[PDB]
């Protein structure tokens, strides 16, 4: 499947650009024999470094020459039920300063990542800034309060999120957050997209 | 500002085509003295359809003539709170069904709309399908159950949500949704993006 | 129509973001029979600055409220003959330096603007220079020897001989007039 | 480098979706110990079929995990000259049906691949027949007359004399010979 996509994509390529299974084999420096095959659906154990040259050869990227993440899909929806979340969890010398509860993700959409975030630190200078997504994010507060800190990890700005405020952090904007002074802990859903 | 957009714009337009006030200004069958104060900001009363007319002479779309939503950030981030949320109900012959919660919205990312959907209603035949979206949606069920319904408004798949169940709705399919059958009202979040 | 594409869009817009006909009327400091009357395709006279507010308040832009370019085609084609193609001439003191020739134009694709040029101007010095635009531009020399200037006035230059092609990116700023004392040039430029 | 463009991609993905070293590698039937290595560069060997498993598990494709096509150019440019110029022949029976010459390509944008099509064939029954690309097409009449053929075999025909421009959208199949009769024709086009 990997490998018959990447048998069209090679294939389309090749064609796009003018080149016989001779010159590409050359260019390369192949077999035209081997390129054929490659074609043919065989390009299964070819390795990351031999792709990046055939990809080069074709001034192109892997990633175009790759099939796309596919389709995990029911009718158009997938629904993950709580009792199969994956839990990891942020600890700092052994003890519980984070959990993380992964919700619903999909292949139509990569760029989704919901998550349930169980904040187990009350104390704001714990909070750890990170250097900031490649993608938005949209933040919602499920319980307690949330002492949100977001820009300079020197000189940042700061916010008390009650109990159903919700936020927008632009992406590549750094952020860090622990459960307002001495409240315990508190809970947020983060969606990432 | 939507005004000095289209200035920016029309005349960039007007350049990589290579139309001179003047062609433009026929073309359209205007002033070259007009089209000069468009681009100098004058736009500003222009009308719709008239819009309409200066993006097809440049074989392009309104859009591309005008600005782009804006920047409504602070820092990268922007916060509402409970108190400040826009509140809509879905009634039907005077009686609440559904109560849309509008959570944060933003004009760097226009797609992202978050709603906190309060059913009231535990009949799972009010279930009215709606055609689908133009865009996906992540769900998660805040409290109660919810029956879900989607595909084939006349012969759809169902589901019973449970709480802390979360689910992917692709676009352009279509869905609708009650409370679990008896259980009075439930509670989820629904994030178009 | 401008008119009807509003109409379609505004009605998806608000219906997607929860508002009903006096929520948004509200914000607009508008009455909901107005609102209900643009979402009913009377939106015709509404101006660019009106409509930058409500798409404002929508919290989006005016080219999602807007129709796309439309369809121009043909069965996915469209053709232009050489009589068919306007003209343009880059004047300066009446004297023609560069005369373009506008090739075929879709809206199915905007950002195409191919064109043939032809530079009256082997002066070198006559380089005007331009700051790039926000589209890639393919070049292929037709006729002539082309003097080629990018970077920023202050640059590599290159003297392209005929059947030289080129790639110059996005936001890149270039120039060019033809060869050194050869009269002119012939090229053909498609920025996409 | 395609190692390290992968080491970077990967940990950014992981640490995304919240999986540790052990979450993965349990995933994928490895140990904890190789992932950490991949993450260090040493994920050169994995083949297209591991790839294609593991971005299975990080659920996105093997192109979000690698890295870009790279960068080619100069300042924003790429030169060709006519001499550094691929050329592959179209040929049926040792007979040169067509000729193509390879223009400027770059990595910076993929999909655009300009050609100057020498079109020996006079004979418009010869016309072969694409299905159409993934990608649009801008075409210019170079020298002769060109017998342009699209939609799709059952069609729409276009005599396009020199000068002449045509624009042909994505998957729209498309096919050509020089006009009857009158030997060769000469055409570039432009698939971006
Ligand atoms: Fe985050
Ligand atoms: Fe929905
Ligand atoms: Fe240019
Ligand atoms: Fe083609």
């Amino acid at each position: 499947t990997a490998s018959t996509g990447f048998a069209e994509l090679l294939k389309d390529r090749r064609e796009q650009v003018k080149m016989d299974h001779a010159a590409l084999a050359s260019l390369l420096g192949e077999t035209p024999e081997t390129v054929a095959a490659w074609e043919n659906g065989e390009g299964g154990e070819l390795t990351l470094t031999q792709l990046g040259r055939i990809a080069h050869v074709l001034g192109t990227s892997i990633g175009a020459l790759t099939p796309p993440a596919g389709n995990d899909l029911d009718d158009g929806v997938i629904i993950q039920m709580p009792d199969e979340r994956p839990i990891l969890k942020g600890v700092r010398d052994n003890v519980d300063y984070y959990v993380y509860n992964c919700l619903v993700r999909t292949k139509r959409a990569p760029s989704l990542v919901p998550l349930v975030v169980d904040v187990l630190t009350d104390n704001p200078d714990d909070a750890k800034f990170n250097s900031g997504h490649a993608g938005n994010e949209f933040l919602f507060v499920l319980e307690g309060e949330i002492h949100m800190k977001w820009g300079d990890k020197e000189n940042p700005k700061e916010a008390l999120l009650p109990t159903g405020a919700s936020m927008f952090v632009e992406e590549h904007v750094p952020h860090a957050f622990t459960a307002a002074k001495g409240t315990g802990s508190a809970k947020l859903i983060a969606v990432n997209f």
